[PDB]
């Protein structure tokens, strides 16, 4: 058991570094989702603001 | 060994809870001002061809 809480230990260590950082990851698509569709709304408010 | 890997992943668990939220709610304040100023821009743009 000595050997296999430390084996354990590791690769729970392991597993949490990689999905912490896919959450992180994705944070930032999903910012970068949301601001390119702000720039198309702006563009798109911007078409009907001139032809006012 | 294993309570202690245990409670560091949990804090860094944590820390990716949180900024999951960060990252998001300053792209939210993004989008927002991304269209508030296309807002500007084309109000600016309409009252300059009123003018001409």
């Amino acid at each position: 058991d000595l050997d296999l809480a430390k084996a354990s230990a590791t690769d729970q260590l392991k597993k949490a570094k990689a999905e912490a950082q896919v959450i992180i990851e994705q944070a930032n698509k999903r910012r970068s989702q949301i601001l390119d569709e702000a720039k198309a709304e702006a563009e798109q408010e911007r078409t009907k603001i001139v032809a006012q």
